[PDB]
């Protein structure tokens, strides 16, 4: 006993996918050459459970056993692209999702985000929803620290109930202080305060007692000999780490009082106006080691990049030892071990280190340039 089949079709092109929709999963068929919008637009005439929300938040996504190299199917781009077979599942999925900011202020607000769209453009709708002007000019780190701007949340294994900080990586513009604004103004302290605390803006010994002078003014006020005598403050939110073992404590408090009666929000202003003041403002630091002809074992040194001119510096004194502007850089090289600068005509030689940070130090390279070709299209 056989039996042929009468539903047997011969030369089947069609791609047979199972569509996944929260619980439901229902198998439909599309030509190989059909676009991604259109296959979305199948779905949504053949499946009433794809209309919990309009189509511009949700997307076709492919799993993946690990969670970072999910795929969001591009709308412009066809199926047979992402090399899919029959009985491959396709989500129907919700492309928002959470993501805690606990932003500048200190506050953590919770901002919904195209889980396909990179950081780069996830920047401008967490900017635009907390009203912040220069977009370029911030980014996003990890509280266990820059992440990659070109590259999504999801491949970056950034898991949604990680919180983040808002907080600006690049220094091109600079709007001068008035206190006409003081909700914008405490934005500009915390800011310029927290970047010399990290360790991120160098100052002297003696210029982080003048801050943490004008810290004390902020957060308690005029100086009350009775409430803050010696042994008072914890130094360890008030200076750098490598201040801070050592007996600077009546210097911050004799800084403290040389602000009088200063009200909350001069001490903001002047702590600002300081911070501009010092040369290493604007300056990102990173750690190379080189290779001089005096001797076979590499030196530490810093090197700083600016939004005008990169500059080799001492590890300790912070002086320049030399400065290219980014007008004489031809080409640079970056490496997990190495990082490189071609200067042309202007050097004999190119300018090689060894770093950890090679990833970094060319990534903010470029994006100053971008900057700087950004905000001159038409001048």
């Amino acid at each position: 006993d056989t039996a042929n089949n009468p539903l047997y079709k011969e030369a089947m092109v069609a791609l047979s996918l199972k569509i996944s929709i929260g619980n439901v999963v229902k198998t439909m068929q599309f030509e190989p050459s059909t676009m991604v919008y259109d296959a979305c637009r199948m779905i949504r005439e053949r499946i009433p459970e794809a209309l919990a929300g309009p189509p511009n938040d949700f997307g076709l996504f492919l799993s993946d056993d690990d969670p970072k190299k999910g795929i969001w199917l591009e709308a412009g781009k066809a199926l047979d692209y992402y090399m899919l077979r029959n009985g491959d599942t396709m989500e129907y999925r919700k492309k928002q999702r959470p993501l805690k900011i606990r932003m500048l202020d200190g506050t953590v607000k919770t901002i919904m985000v195209d889980d396909s769209k990179t950081v780069t453009d996830m920047l401008m709708t967490i900017c635009a929803r907390i009203g912040i002007t220069n977009h370029d000019e911030y980014s996003l780190v990890r509280e266990l620290n820059w992440l990659d701007h070109g590259r999504t949340l999801r491949e970056q294994g950034v898991e949604e109930h990680e919180t983040l900080l808002l907080r600006r990586k690049f220094f091109y513009s600079d709007q001068n202080v008035d206190s006409r604004d003081p909700v914008q103004l405490n934005l500009l302290y915390v800011q310029a305060r927290d970047d010399i605390l990290n360790g991120s803006h160098p100052v002297s010994f003696d210029k982080a007692c003048e801050f943490a002078g004008f810290q004390c003014q902020i957060q308690f006020g005029p100086h009350n000999e009775q409430k803050h005598k010696a042994g008072f403050l914890d130094l360890k939110d008030f200076l750098p780490k490598e201040y801070v073992k050592q007996k600077g404590e009546r210097k911050i408090f004799q800084a403290h009082k040389n602000c009088g009666q200063m009200s909350e929000i001069e001490a903001k202003v002047r702590y600002v106006k300081l911070a501009r003041s010092l040369k290493t403002y604007g300056v990102s630091f990173f750690l190379v080691k080189e290779k001089m002809k005096g001797k076979n074992k590499l030196v530490p040194r810093l090197l700083g990049i600016t939004k005008e001119c990169v500059m080799r510096v001492d590890e300790k004194t912070k002086e320049v030892i030399q400065e290219w502007s980014l007008t004489n850089i031809k080409r640079w090289a970056a490496s997990p071990k190495s990082f490189t600068l071609d200067f042309g005509d202007y050097q004999d030689g190119y300018y090689s280190v060894q770093t950890t940070e090679g990833e970094q130090i060319a990534q903010l390279i470029a994006g100053y340039i971008d900057i700087i070709l950004k905000k001159k299209k038409s001048k």
